C-alpha cells in the first residue's frame, strides 16, 4: 500500500557488523542484490556477491589464536536476503554458532551446518512482531542475527569470545524505524 514501505521491503542490504573480542573491527551496508560472503584472506575469482573480508588482528596477546581462528574462516560464510527473508551457508571449517529471530533458547545451541543453507530470519514472522509492536508498543520486532565463529563460549583463558559478528537486514531496521515514529 504506501510506496515507502514497498522500497523497505524491496531493500536486500545487510548491515554487518565485525568484532575481535567484543572491540568493533569493521561495520558495513552491504550494496550487492545477490550477497556477500564473510571471509579471512582475498580470493581471486568471479562473484557477484560482495566480499566482506576480516581485518588484520591487533599485535597483543591473543593474535595467535585469532590467527588460528582465521584459517578456518578461508572459505566463510555467505549470507543473502531474498524476499522470503535472511539466509545463510557456512562455507568454513569453523563452527558457526548463531542466534536471532528464527532461533530458540530450546533449540539452543544454534549451529550452522556446513554447505547447508538455514534461514536466520523471516520477513511474514517479522511483519507479525511488527503488527504486536504497532497495536501495544512492545516488544521491539526482532530482526538482529549473532554470529560466532569457532565457540559457543568464550574460553577459560579468555573473558570474550574471539571473533562475533552482528547481522541487520535494512528492510527490518527502516521498518521498525519508521514504525516509531507513530
Ligand atoms: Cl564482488
Ligand atoms: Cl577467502
Ligand atoms: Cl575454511
Amino acid at each position: 500500500i504506501r510506496s515507502a514501505e514497498a522500497l523497505a521491503l524491496s531493500d536486500c542490504r545487510l548491515h554487518i557488523c565485525l568484532y575481535y573480542r567484543d572491540i568493533l573491527v569493521k561495520e558495513l551496508t552491504t550494496t550487492s542484490p545477490e550477497g556477500c560472503r564473510i571471509s579471512h584472506g582475498h580470493t581471486y575469482d568471479v562473484s557477484n556477491l560482495d566480499q566482506v573480508l576480516f581485518p588484520y588482528p591487533d599485535d597483543n596477546g591473543q593474535r595467535k589464536n585469532i590467527e588460528k581462528l582465521l584459517s578456518h574462516l578461508e572459505r566463510g560464510l555467505v549470507l543473502w536476503m531474498a524476499p522470503d527473508g535472511l539466509y545463510a551457508k557456512r562455507l568454513c571449517q569453523s563452527r558457526i554458532y548463531w542466534d536471532g529471530p528464527l532461533a530458540l533458547c530450546s533449540d539452543r545451541p544454534n549451529k550452522l551446518e556446513r554447505d547447508q543453507t538455514c534461514k536466520l530470519f523471516d520477513t511474514q514472522q517479522f511483519l507479525s512482531e511488527l503488527q504486536v509492536f504497532a497495536h501495544h508498543g512492545r516488544p521491539a520486532p526482532r530482526f538482529q542475527v549473532t554470529l560466532c565463529f569457532g565457540e559457543e563460549f568464550p574460553d577459560p583463558q579468555r573473558q570474550r569470545k574471539l571473533i562475533t559478528a552482528h547481522v541487520e537486514p535494512l528492510l527490518a531496521r527502516q521498518l521498525y524505524y519508521f514504525a516509531q515514529q507513530n
